[PDB]
């Protein structure tokens, strides 16, 4: 996250670190929303790879521990069936993980609300971004937790030719473009929390961001729109 500010401890305890085998040691590769005690949301691309993946919960600081953290296994990876990962923009960038074992819930580790299948956010709607990643345009990875407000950019303005275009689709939501604050590299999967109702709830999974850099004017970081796999998330969760 770029231009964020430290998260409080364990303050998004639906926020998990998905991290892959490197030799000897992890190394932390994207972000996620625990759902299910036993099932993680995250996005396709960060599962293309065929690597040796485990999900950290109750994380603060990557690199000491906290004594908040639970580390598990991943025992199955469902990425949607139309994902193309050589077509990014084409959307369905969103994968279910069913964990090798269940978490045990607590102060630090919660699970993360879904909204409502259907659910479009009114324009510059406010929703913040947590991650792990990238500080800044190719920088390096945040040691803690970072969140950044991040308020929402709706389809017909985000379409637009003077944003995304049509890169863009409505099974997407974007938000930022302050050119200040946004998701960057590492923040991937993680969520987009909104408040709606007095609640805070994940509308997005983090997709993607321009190439030209992370922290664009006009050029907000894009997600996939939660509400929109409601019926896919179920369905995967219910025979699997
Ligand atoms: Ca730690």
């Amino acid at each position: 996250v770029v231009g964020g500010t430290e998260a409080q401890r364990n303050s998004w305890p639906s926020q998990i670190s998905l991290q892959y085998r490197s030799g000897s040691s992890w190394a932390h590769t994207c972000g996620g929303t625990l759902i299910r005690q036993n099932w993680v949301m995250t996005a396709a691309h960060c599962v293309d790879r065929e690597l040796t993946f485990r999900v950290v919960v109750g994380e603060h600081n990557l690199n000491q521990n906290n004594g908040t953290e639970q580390y598990v296994g991943v025992q199955k990876i469902v990425v949607h069936p139309y994902w193309n990962t050589d077509d990014v923009a084409a959307g369905y960038d969103i994968a279910l993980l069913r964990l090798a074992q269940s978490v045990t819930l607590n102060s630090y580790v919660q699970l993360g609300v879904l909204p409502r299948a259907g659910t479009i956010l009114a324009n510059n709607s406010p929703c913040y971004i947590t991650g792990w990643g990238l500080t800044r345009t190719n920088g390096q990875l945040a040691q803690t937790l970072q969140q950044a407000y991040l308020p929402t950019v709706d389809y017909a303005i985000c379409s637009s030719s003077s944003y995304w275009g049509s890169t863009v689709k409505n099974s997407m939501v974007c938000a930022g473009g302050d050119g200040v604050r946004s998701g960057c590299q590492g923040d991937s999967g993680g969520p987009l929390h909104c408040l709606v109702n007095g609640q805070y709830a994940v509308h997005g999974v983090t997709s993607f961001v321009s190439r030209l850099g992370c922290n664009v004017t006009r050029k907000p970081t894009v997600f996939t729109r939660v509400s929109a796999y409601i019926s896919w998330i179920n369905n995967v969760i219910a025979s699997n």
